[PDB]
């Protein structure tokens, strides 16, 4: 059964006007900034952006990767792709 989210699991983002999008959960590094409460660190392939968001917006990779990986015309989307089916646990700084 699944457990919580927790760094370095591998979703689809949900966000605003923007397709469902490759991402992980990002560790917090030591002295930087923490999410609000309720709130996960995201990280988006691609993009190489960060957002919070809460589990209503985060689609497990594995069960959602034959609805939502496919290619979009969308900046940085591809290489998201990418990123997140061949080193989703890279440092991308």
């Amino acid at each position: 059964m699944p457990h919580a989210f927790k760094p370095g699991d591998l979703v689809f983002a949900k966000m605003k006007g923007y397709p469902h999008w490759p991402a992980r959960i990002d560790d917090i590094a030591d002295g930087a900034v923490k999410p609000p409460p309720n709130k996960y660190p995201i990280f988006f392939f691609g993009t190489h952006e960060t957002a919070f968001l809460g589990p209503k917006d985060l689609f497990p990779y594995d069960k959602s990767k034959d609805k939502y990986g496919k290619p979009n015309k969308r900046k940085g989307f591809n290489e998201g792709l990418w990123e997140i089916q061949n080193n989703p646990h890279a440092s991308y700084s």
